[PDB]
């Protein structure tokens, strides 16, 4: 897709910042509350109008 960067060369080491914001819970999935409107988010994604 024709996008625009913003960082520079593999920038995933800031996504082993997040994974430290207490995020996995001992046990269960507390993860599919606070990361799954995310998810969900990428689907509402779909139902912008581009109207300018």
């Amino acid at each position: 897709l024709q996008s625009r960067p913003e960082p520079t060369a593999p920038p995933e080491e800031s996504f082993r910042f997040g994974e430290e914001t207490t995020t996995p819970s001992q046990k269960q999935e507390p993860i599919d509350k606070e990361l799954y409107p995310l998810a969900s988010l990428r689907s509402l994604f779909g139902s912008d109008p581009s109207s300018q």
